[PDB]
């Protein structure tokens, strides 16, 4: 039943050294085209890899990914804003519309100095297949400013997010492209903006995501991704171990952001114990882990006050601070790492220490936190690896939830919310098993994760005719 | 009240042979004004008399009738493509938008050789009154070309779905008209017309029905008729027969496909135990019935060995084939015939067999299975007949399901879309009972679909001042 | 000044100052573009010709950055099947630069070295090539990477129906007017033409360059030969006292549309052309209009060599391997970098006073030092080769009147065209103190029209 077989010119299945000879044939011609977009080309890269058994078994499907590398559409533009002091300022907008196969274009604005084309294309293709995994009808895109928000007053915010959404409201709405938040664009910028679209469409729809809950926003927001991540663990905890739980599991958490703090919050709620925490200027551990209460303490500290997590000392006489050391380094029984700071924070040395330490399986909640080494010690070890980019889904799995709340005209309660998160993560972690098991990689979640969101965008992509 | 009184120049009650005048009026003013349309106006005559008890009532319907028959819109496009051999081929398109009183235009697309203005006014008003008895908010409608699909590559079907929809995609949308498909309109073609749509649109709605679950599609599609049927006459043993379920019952039913195969498999969720199946070769019988497993397999031969009948001997040492023969002619008691195979196959003889058999209800699963003479020795009998245009909606009732669900940008499990259609079915059931039992006579359910889907659309295109 | 409060740099400034200000401003374009080549290069050319502006106001300088950032563009994924059935993918480009002065205008470039630096150049630098025509013109690119070499008619036709599929979002009669360029002449502007209206459901002036037939106008082909002697004879008449092209012997290099048609309206106003050349070499005849229609039919249809029309002339000379034939005006019109400084020492010692470039850029910098010291006049390309943009404008006109144009009429407006750009040139060099300098002054009234408009409409 393939009625697109005759447009594309690779076929048939291929050995695993023929099929990296393909792969860079393809990453050389993304290279042509976009010779100095290195961020983009390193996305392309290693999404491509992680899709080598796919590849294996017909390469029309090497075709496809090469088809869906180039963005359905960008937009440019020229934002003029005045400040405070009255002097004209000009800065750039951007919007990539990469893919719409499965949705409207889904994807955060970043308003950020560093942010350029490359930038938003890496992060928007990444965010297709992020974006499928959530099992919902979102696409992908990403867009942003180099407009940079810091030392800006709340007017010249306002100002420039005016300006922004003047040109943007052109190209976007809730069934072309729903654009949300990101670096430099949290609920101020979401507001601002949402306003202007609001004038200028006279329309009040869901064409954006991350708004109040006062005014078309959903619950569960703030929570999701540290939420869902967790869900993620427990129903492969309960798949791939044979019924084993986060119940009595001691978790080292790092990072002491929305996504670690809230993960605690959902460990307790499962029966584990959260024993440490990090930041950039070290970790704390609790002995006999942390409750929700000292949990409360710790949100307050980080989200009020911004303080570093060696200040939770002064409110726990059994806490201990250990400076310039990872979480990883901790010395006690480990069963769960959850890594939820930055990308590369776990490096070979330190899934060597979990290993030892006892641990069984790895949760990802920041993006990319284990190292290509770290990630071969624990297969090797057989500790399972559960990919950010499944597990860390959650905050856009609400932000669909969120589109799904404005088009039934309806708010749903805090409850309804998490239910719909926790079944979707149980829909996302079976889809990852079947296409580790159909594609012959038993196991690997992470390979799973990559099969799984980029075949339902394949294979939907050749329904609509490959346009 | 009454607001629309003044504008019609027939009212009040009327006898029946007054009431045949009128309809012969109404007929020949009908042929004057589109004199060749055969078809056409066979189907406004056989809707027309299946309503006299209304018009009996008040002659107001009648002119309410007439006017319903002339469609809102009806758009004829030339189709330009180019086949594989690189010449121009022009075919015919057509979109008739019949009526929108109860919603958006909706109905099926065929492409076949045969496809012209008067079959596609005759398929598009019947539609009307079906999907009125859905319950649900749709109207009717009916398109297609003349393009015929046999013969073709996939490119040249690609290439013509896409001028199709290049000039479609104009008249129609989410709230305005919802295509669908029908013969030589599949999901290939689904899914080719409707990328061809997202990319002009820029948009991702539910303008299609009939779309892949990855993409907008709903669960139940396949089961939909023949689950509907069986809802239907389960509904309509409760309350017409005191109680009576299929618990128990010996059910005939004729044909092999779709409708066939999922009748019988709810109606062994009900209890009921199917004994036959046929096709144009012969029919099969079990003396003590088909299992579950029995069905599968004979599924698997006719969905894919594209085998007869006959071959389920093969598997079943309980099986008996007779040739040459229709299922009615089975001999052992039958408490309940299905008609799933073709229009005109229960004539008066078969019929007269079923009543002697013990045959008390007939559920239409194809279009007008049973002969006109077979309806009269069903009535003089008390057995109870329910018509095809209530009994085999579960398919366009379950195409409204998936608009539901697109607007609502939720996927809902196969379970909810079940209990959804199975609710429909309750109170289309409940309505035709009703409107036989206030305006014909109890138990003529037959006389209470014509009605309840008619009265629905008049009454609400008075209510909207007849524009 | 109600724009004045708006800008950081205001008031006079040195040249070296200016010279220090464009290098920090060529700096911030580096930085938020590093490797478009093309687009800096041409915002460093552009800049650097504005500078006796720059030292009025750094304003000016100011206003010039804020013009360097696009309004729009737009990048777009084309799909579309070959003859053999396969799934091609090309990428598409429309930069819509700036619609101070009117909707973006610029043409569509299909070949397979486009790209967003190369549109972002040819788009910025049509800006002011668009003003300078006077009508109501802003400045835009686009195209495709699409190569049309080794295509059949019909992949071009699937080529330019997908194209124009995604394009039409973005264009229209009161926004956006496309044209042709490299890889997209008559054929594809009739494709896309097709595909547009289809979709549009209209028949409206959104594309020039289209056929006579369905919204085109006459003088298409002729425009840029003939827009060429028309502003080198009204600065001849406005500079030279009086001055005209009648008795005048005319070097013309090149053999394409821009040599012939100039040598026939040079022809018309009394000049004799004494000289054509190619790639391979130049020939010298001490030419008639005869003569120039068999030299065309020559060139056109058989491809021929300059040589080959030797032949044909028993008067005609070549020389293999154009301003070196010696004998008693010079208008280039072969490519860039034709003119060179031993060339312009050649010329002025034959007498020549002014010299019309109907190619881009075919005088070198030196070669214009070597003029200006002899205070020979030279008229710049972007000026005096707009005849063509000028009657894309015209088209617009036309279609926007719903009335085609006589060839008559269409020539005398092309015309009046030239009169009143080659005047906005002059004054613009007499008021910032650069008399006669007719480069500058193209680059000033340019620049300054919209400029002043942008400041009008609130610098957005
Ligand atoms: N929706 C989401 O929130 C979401 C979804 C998917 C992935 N992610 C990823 O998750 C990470 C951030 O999660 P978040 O929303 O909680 O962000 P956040 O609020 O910035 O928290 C990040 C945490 O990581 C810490 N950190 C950074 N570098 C570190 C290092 N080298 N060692 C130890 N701690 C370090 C930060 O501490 P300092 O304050 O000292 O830097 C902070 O406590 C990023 O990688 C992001 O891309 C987020
Ligand atoms: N499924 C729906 O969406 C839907 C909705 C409303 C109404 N219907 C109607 O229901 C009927 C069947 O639908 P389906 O989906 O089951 O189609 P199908 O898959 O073609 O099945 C039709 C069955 O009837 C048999 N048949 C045809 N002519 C016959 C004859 N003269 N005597 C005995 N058997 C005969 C066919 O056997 P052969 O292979 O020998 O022809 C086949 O097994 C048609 O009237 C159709 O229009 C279907
Ligand atoms: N036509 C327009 O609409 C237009 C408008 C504005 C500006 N221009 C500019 O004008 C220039 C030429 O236009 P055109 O219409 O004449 O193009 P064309 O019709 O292709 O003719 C160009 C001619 O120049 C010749 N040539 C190339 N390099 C040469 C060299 N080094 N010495 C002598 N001759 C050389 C070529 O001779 P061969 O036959 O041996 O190749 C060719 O015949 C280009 O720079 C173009 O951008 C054109």
């Amino acid at each position: 039943s393939d009625y697109t077989r005759s447009l594309f010119t690779l076929s048939g299945p291929a050995t695993a050294s023929e099929v990296e000879k393909h792969i860079q044939n393809a990453i050389e011609f993304v290279k042509r085209r976009d010779p100095d977009q290195v961020q983009f080309i390193q996305a392309f890269t290693e999404v491509a890899n992680g899709l080598a058994p796919v590849f294996q078994t017909d390469l029309k499907y090497l075709e496809i990914f090469l088809s869906l590398s180039e963005p359905e559409r960008v937009i440019t533009f020229k934002v003029p804003w005045v400040n405070d002091a009255g002097k004209l300022m000009i800065n750039r907008g951007f919007r990539v519309q990469f893919n719409s196969t499965l949705g409207p274009y889904k994807g955060g604005l970043r308003f950020h100095p560093s942010v350029n084309l490359s930038i938003l294309k890496f992060l928007g293709f990444e965010q297709i297949f992020k974006n499928s995994l959530t099992t919902l009808a979102m696409g992908g895109g990403k867009g942003g400013s180099d407009f940079d928000p810091k030392g800006k007053s709340d007017n010249e915010v306002r100002s420039f997010c005016q300006s922004f959404m003047t040109e943007l409201q052109r190209h976007i709405g809730p069934d072309t492209d729903v654009p949300a938040g990101d670096i430099g664009v949290g609920e101020r910028e979401i507001g601002f903006m949402y306003g202007q679209y609001k004038r200028l469409s006279n329309s009040s729809t869901g064409t954006l995501t991350g708004k109040d809950p006062k005014w078309g926003g959903s619950f569960i927001r703030p929570q999701a991704t540290g939420y869902g991540l967790v869900f993620f663990v427990q129903y492969i905890l309960n798949d791939l171990h044979n019924g084993d739980s986060f119940k009595g599991k001691r978790v080292a958490i790092s990072g002491s952001g929305n996504v670690a703090q809230y993960a605690a919050d959902k460990v307790i709620d499962f029966g584990g114990i959260p024993i440490t925490f990090s930041d950039s200027s070290g970790y704390i551990y609790e002995p006999n882990g942390f409750t929700k209460e000292m949990v409360t303490v710790l949100m307050e500290l980080k989200n009020i006050q911004r303080a570093r997590v060696s200040e939770f000392l002064k409110y726990s006489n059994t806490a201990k601070f250990f400076p310039n050391k990872k979480a990883w380094d901790v010395d006690t029984n480990v069963n769960v790492a959850l890594p939820c700071a930055c990308e590369n924070e776990l490096d070979k040395a330190d899934a060597e220490m979990l290993v030892k330490k006892g641990c069984i399986i790895v949760g990802e909640g920041a993006n990319m936190p284990t190292t290509p080494e770290a990630i071969s010690v624990f297969k090797a070890a057989k500790v399972t690896v559960c990919p950010g980019k499944a597990a860390n889904a959650g905050g856009v799995a609400v932000s669909g939830l969120e589109m799904s709340q404005n088009s039934q005209r309806e708010k749903w309660t805090s409850e309804k919310v998490l239910e719909k998160l926790q079944d979707i993560m149980k829909n996302m972690s079976k889809a990852c098993q079947e296409a580790a098991a159909k594609y012959n990689v038993h196991g690997d979640i992470i390979s799973g994760a990559n099969i799984a969101g980029f075949l339902k965008v394949a294979h939907s992509y050749c329904d609509q005719g490959c346009v």
